[PDB]
């Protein structure tokens, strides 16, 4: 495809030294999921990294 920019949101500051960090972006992880209990900054940041965890997966 071609796709376009994100948002307009800025809530990915440091992070301290114990924090959440997003795996996608490098900053912080606000946001924490169930399953994979994984970090994210925003909501696309999060299926994001759960749709890349379950190709990791392979089969089904
Ligand atoms: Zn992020």
């Amino acid at each position: 495809g071609s796709s376009g920019s994100s948002g307009f949101s800025k809530t990915q500051r440091w992070a301290e030294p114990g924090e959440p960090i997003c795996v996608v972006c490098g900053r912080y992880g606000e946001y924490i999921c169930d399953k994979t209990d994984e970090d994210v900054c925003s909501l696309e940041c999060k299926a994001k990294h759960l749709l890349q965890v379950k190709e990791k997966e392979e089969k089904s």
